DNA sequence: TTGACTCTCTTAAGAGAGTCA
DNA sequence: TTGACTCTCTTAAGAGAGTCA
């Protein structure tokens, strides 16, 4: 099994190469209608991606580095995380987008909880909004709002009550 | 089926079959600290269901009719909104719980929204607790709360900035 | 050892359609 | 005509693994 030295070397060597990646300003909604900057380190939209990157679907990429003869494979969001606990009340933990921008690889934007968590996020009011993700939301979530609904509650008859 | 009539007359047939499940009364939070009382028509656990009625999946079921000796189908939650749009800015509209109980089939807790629309109601605060919902929620999502982040954003070089 | 592709899978909110009796 | 089963699909947040040079 990979040592933590070589855990640690994965992720410095990920850790260089994500930093060298595009950084892109956005300019994002927090809650409370005041608006903040966010910095994303953007994978390229095609190859070459950087190296030991390589894309497995529209938005997936894995990163992958050899040692001791041995192939090693990773998402490519989770290599921040490899020194973590996996799951946590008995689910996955997933790499979750604090800037819901999927290229992005910064591992400042990125943390690391069950997929209902990560989710969930999508529709925060944000850290001056009234956030109450005990890891901070940096932004509002890109589909909180009124929504969109076509149709609310109705009967034609008498037949029920709420 | 195709005419006005014709879908007026399968709303109705629905309802009547619906409340005729039994009421379960389901106390719920609001937010705020506050609690409310939801009475569910829920559809039974196993076979027979009601008039219409059979299950395709652990929790999905679909109501059946013949109409001019062809048989029409829906998703068992679709049925109060055959009359209204079936799309959304381009997204499919789909039946969406607001009391969070698939088994029930109360339209009283029903809406028609995008499906995005629909998941987000899990995470929202509630009626009591700050839900911007257009469409207002019944209760608080059940998976609102802080989480249970494992790790959150770090780096161990100094490439990065937020 | 490395790059650039290929494929299918998970989850939990939701769907459509066929086989028998 | 009605009932009780069977199967796979959609979405958008996420995954693992194979092939070839
Ligand atoms: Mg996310
Ligand atoms: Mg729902
Ligand atoms: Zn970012
Ligand atoms: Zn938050
Ligand atoms: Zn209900
Ligand atoms: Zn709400």
């Amino acid at each position: 099994a990979l040592t933590n030295a070589q855990i640690l070397a994965v992720i410095d060597s990920w850790e260089e190469t994500v930093g060298q990646f595009p950084v892109i300003t956005h300019h994002v909604p927090l809650g409370g209608g005041l608006q903040g900057t966010l910095h994303c380190y953007e994978i390229p939209l095609a190859a070459p991606y950087g190296v030991g990157f390589a894309k497995n679907g529209p938005t997936r990429w894995q990163y992958k580095r050899t040692i001791n003869q041995v192939v090693h494979r990773w998402g490519s969001h989770t290599v921040p995380f490899l020194l973590e606990p996996d799951n946590i009340n008995g689910k996955t933990c997933t790499a979750s987008h604090l800037c819901h921008n999927t290229r992005c690889h910064n591992p400042l934007h990125l943390c690391w909880e069950s997929l209902d968590d990560n989710k969930g996020r999508n529709w925060c009011p944000g850290p001056n909004g009234g956030c109450v993700h005990a890891v901070v939301c940096l932004r509002q979530g890109p589909l909180y709002g009124p929504g969109a609904t076509v149709a609310g509650p109705q009967q034609r008859g008498s037949h029920f009550v709420v």
